[PDB]
């Protein structure tokens, strides 16, 4: 299934093809990534102007993700604000970087509202690598999930890459 707002599939369906690529990516010996967004000032967006306004802004997320992702990539809708987006096959971490780079970039572009007025927000993104970070679906997720939460408490608006000792970050 795939929500009606955005086109875009959800966790279940997210869940399975990164199972099935973490499987195959394991196998020739390659990586891949998962990318966990989050869009920034979304409850002051709908407050202050209201959800039309918020809906408006998840379309046009959506349409700049997908803007960046090459054909074999996958966005999901993981809920709210929030999607998660499959990077395979992948050349480098490096990529990874850079995609994420570009989806944080293409924010700098204001958003027309259904009254032509204009919004203007960021993203946050965590990143989590195969295989340096985890090698299970489950894991990947929650570090790249975690790598976000850690990303929009330090700085908001940026991308940043899981650790090892993010648990520790967590806790402190
Ligand atoms: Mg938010």
């Amino acid at each position: 299934h795939h929500d009606s707002l955005t086109s875009l599939p959800n966790r279940a369906f997210f869940e399975g093809r990164l199972s099935r690529a973490l499987r195959d990516a394991n196998e020739h010996r390659e990586q891949l990534a998962v990318l966990f967004i989050d869009s920034d000032r979304f409850k002051e967006i709908n407050d202050r102007l209201g959800h039309a306004a918020g809906d408006t802004v998840l379309v046009n997320i959506a349409m700049r993700i997908r803007g960046q992702l090459r054909e074999s990539d996958l966005v999901a809708r993981l809920g709210g604000d929030e999607f998660a987006v499959l990077l395979a096959p992948l050349a480098s971490g490096a990529d990874a970087l850079r995609i994420a780079d570009n989806i944080i970039a293409s924010m700098q572009a204001p958003i027309r509202l259904s009254d032509g007025s204009t919004v203007s927000t960021s993203l946050t993104i965590g990143i989590a690598l195969y295989p340096e970070h985890a090698d299970t679906p489950a894991a990947l997720l929650h570090d790249a999930d975690m790598a976000m939460y850690i990303a929009k408490r330090q700085a908001r608006g940026s991308r940043r890459l899981a650790e090892l000792n993010d648990p520790r970050i967590l806790q402190e």
